[PDB]
């Protein structure tokens, strides 16, 4: 890939947002959630992560419309139970 003082500028953000698609900032690949993908590779928390790309509006890393495009209003970022609770 390079990850030599540079990384992957995903372009600037407001066009962050395509066809159901949310593009990596960082990274430069594309996904549906980048909520996992962040917490995962990148790691760290969704609104931790805006700060180091001064991101605007604290911009959603899930899909455009996922949920009102705003946590489904309320509940913060993390987790809300440590459980599978129902099927």
């Amino acid at each position: 890939a390079v990850n030599v003082e540079k990384q992957k500028p995903a372009v600037s953000v407001r066009k962050s947002v395509q066809d159901d698609h949310i593009v990596c900032l960082e990274c430069g690949g594309s996904f549906k959630s980048l909520k996992r993908h962040l917490t995962t590779h990148h790691s760290m928390t969704p609104e931790e992560y805006r700060e180091k790309w001064d991101l605007p509006v604290d911009y959603p890393m899930v899909a455009p419309a996922y949920a009102e495009a705003r946590s489904r209003l309320a509940k913060e970022m993390g987790l809300g139970q440590r459980r599978k609770a129902n099927r």
